[PDB]
């Protein structure tokens, strides 16, 4: 019925794609008007931190189309399809890994690739938990609200927005820039090549997995993970930071079990 209310058990998948009443939403909750650009509506807002963090994680749905962010000619930048990540970054994975296999013991390079994707799983947990869900640690500033919106907020706000799920390369370049420079500073050259290639491929897997968790009927062995992450969306967002695996959730004691309570 009401999509703004969290449930202890996930409702029908058909109710997750129900278009939200715009005017009724802005009237009932006095948050954001979905019929008008959201970003400028945030930069020019009088919201308190707790109010924003409480309302943004209560999912909406614009409908068949995609919600407006800028409303002008900058809007195309905010529409990034699922197939964008592989076609843009997989060729980079291959090249970096390709170089390593031509100037280094191939087996050791393969190993460094694997540790690359492992380190990636860890980074996934770390970013998703501490960076993507900054939440209560946020300052009382609209710029911070907009930034958090761009990073991970908008996805929770409009989950079934098929063009605002994956990370736009414009942002991913910024976020990956520190990791890349760091890897090549510490590790030997071709080691850095292999390792970074691994991490990047891991990222591609992460974004693709994360997408198809929302917009596809996956094979049975992944349906558990789908239920898991969808419970991170519609039940409790203080837990279940692993999207590829709840491994780091078991490790760091943030597993989203059936005994998990609802959020505040
Ligand atoms: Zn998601
Ligand atoms: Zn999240």
């Amino acid at each position: 019925f009401d999509s703004t209310t969290f449930v202890k058990e996930l409702p029908a998948e058909e109710k997750l794609s129900i278009a939200t009443d715009y005017s009724n939403d802005y009237k009932k909750h006095k948050f954001l008007d979905l019929n008008r650009p959201l970003l400028m509506q945030i930069l020019r807002s009088d919201f308190k931190k707790d109010f924003y963090v409480d309302q943004i994680h209560r999912p909406r749905h614009y409908g068949k189309g995609s919600a407006p962010l800028f409303g002008n000619f900058l809007e195309p930048l905010t529409k990034t399809a699922w197939w964008v990540v592989p076609v843009a970054w997989l060729p980079v994975v291959v090249y970096h890994m390709g170089v390593a296999l031509k100037n280094m013991n191939q087996l050791f390079a393969c190993f460094l690739f694997c540790v690359g994707v492992f380190v990636w799983t860890l980074i996934e947990y770390g970013l998703h938990r501490f960076l993507f869900h900054f939440d209560d640690w946020l300052p009382e500033s609209n710029i911070a609200f907009a930034t958090h919106f761009l990073l991970h907020g908008c996805h929770h706000y409009l989950p079934m927005d098929k063009y605002r799920l994956v990370m736009p390369p414009t942002l991913f370049v910024i976020l990956c820039a520190p990791f890349y420079k760091l890897v090549f500073a510490l590790l030997p050259l071709y080691w850095a090549y292999a390792g970074f290639a691994g991490g990047l491929f891991g990222y591609v897997c992460y974004d693709e997995c994360h997408f198809f968790l929302h917009h596809s009927k996956l094979p049975p062995f992944m349906r558990k993970l789908k239920k898991y992450h969808l419970e991170h969306h519609y039940k409790n967002y203080q837990l279940g930071f692993g999207v590829t695996s709840w491994f780091w959730d078991e490790v760091f004691g943030t597993y989203l079990g059936p005994d998990a309570p609802l959020s505040k």
